[PDB]
């Protein structure tokens, strides 16, 4: 059977001497925000409606988590200024129950800020991540800390991997773990070196794209992927995109759209490479309609 019909664990079916940059992973975007209940607020800052072990159950092993430093030992979950209710700990312990539940799973975790710390903190994002998150006792095991820029399932599975969206890190584990850290750029499509050139990532993160020019920009981006089998390449590809437009379009709203449309075109190319799509209302199905993260794991080639 398809692998889409075990979401719960299919990275447990694959080759683990797999590359994590070759596996077509399925992301959440702004993944925290299934909190959100108040309705105006919810058209342009909800992105997701499944809680975190959702999620995992649905097969995200992708999590975009944006964060705020609330305190000086404390990273708040953040869609820009608006507070997601909870700490970047309930993220953290949440992955760490779903990963001993199926530990041949990995989650990639990529950790960004999304807004300016509250007055009272006197550290910097990146150090309040770095000792009270990364290095903290308390997650003592959780997290990769291997020395491989370009790690494979096996050495990867039952733990988290940083993707560092921080910018320059004394972190030394992860993609863009480096005192570089990853040049992000903004509303564009891009490519840039990380991990001291080991590893090239390609990025589709046009989020205020108007409809069609986002489609067509996760279109491009999606065909190039499936013509490059090199490892060393890493694309990240976000669907999402930004509520505004004809009417005042919420974010399910265009997500209503492009999943299905992008669903459909993955599933015409059967196997092809798609590297890691990153989507709003991940999980959230429309009958009549292709899954995109169903598609996403079932474009995964089992050739063991």
């Amino acid at each position: 059977d398809s692998l889409s019909k075990s979401p719960e664990n299919w990275m447990s079916k694959l080759d683990d001497g797999k590359h994590l940059t070759e596996i077509n992973i399925p992301g959440s975007h702004d993944s925290g925000s299934f909190t959100l209940k108040d309705p105006v607020k919810s058209v342009w800052a909800k992105t997701q409606d499944k809680d975190y072990l959702t999620q995992m159950k649905s097969g995200v092993r992708f999590f975009d988590i944006r964060g705020r430093a609330s305190a000086d030992n404390m990273i708040s979950v953040h869609h820009g200024m608006v507070y997601l209710h909870h700490e970047l700990g309930k993220f953290l312990d949440d992955a760490k129950y779903y990963l001993s539940a199926y530990p041949n799973e990995t989650i990639v975790m990529s950790m960004k800020k999304d807004y300016d710390s509250d007055s009272k903190v006197t550290k910097t994002f990146e150090e309040i991540f770095r000792e009270y998150y990364y290095n903290n006792p308390q997650y003592q095991n959780l997290f990769y800390t291997g020395s491989n820029a370009n790690p494979t399932l096996k050495e990867t599975k039952g733990k988290i991997v940083l993707f560092n969206r921080m910018g320059g890190t004394y972190i030394k584990s992860g993609y863009g773990a480096d005192t570089s850290g990853i040049q992000w750029a903004d509303n564009a499509t891009f490519e840039t070196k990380i991990n001291n050139g080991s590893l090239n990532l390609k990025v589709q993160d046009e989020y205020k794209d108007y409809y069609d020019k986002k489609v067509e920009a996760v279109k491009n981006l999606l065909a190039k992927a499936k013509t490059d089998s090199n490892k060393d390449n890493v694309y990240v590809n976000f669907l999402s995109v930004a509520s505004g437009g004809s009417a005042f379009n919420s974010t399910y709203y265009y997500a209503s759209y492009i999943n299905p449309e992008i669903a459909k075109t993955i599933k015409a190319n059967g196997k092809a490479r798609t590297g890691w799509l990153i989507v709003d209302y991940a999980g959230y199905t429309w009958p009549g309609y292709d899954d995109i993260v169903s598609e996403i794991i079932d474009s995964n080639k089992l050739e063991h």
